[PDB]
């Protein structure tokens, strides 16, 4: 639901220790996908390598329905509080 996306994305901020660069990706890409939806950007160029990891988990999730990345997002965020603390 639109509450727990809420409280998932407040959540998320709060853990204990910072998770691996993957599923912080995990994160962005969902939350892209659950608001904007599919990708609407072109990939960033030159050397800004963390605007290209971040466009790069969005764009795999493309197709992906917004109440489908929604929920994604909200397991992956539970499932990061149970193995790090918050
Ligand atoms: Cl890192
Ligand atoms: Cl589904
Ligand atoms: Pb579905
Ligand atoms: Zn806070």
């Amino acid at each position: 639901s639109q509450a727990e996306f809420e409280k998932a994305a407040e959540e998320v901020r709060h853990l204990k220790t910072k998770p691996s660069d993957e599923e912080m990706l995990f994160i962005y890409g969902h939350y892209k996908q659950a608001t904007v939806g599919d990708i609407n950007t072109e990939r960033p160029g030159m050397l800004d390598f963390t605007g290209k990891a971040k466009w790069d988990a969005w764009n795999e999730l493309k197709g992906t329905s917004k109440e489908d990345a929604m929920k994604a997002y909200i397991n992956k965020v539970e499932e990061l509080k149970k193995k790090y603390g918050i």
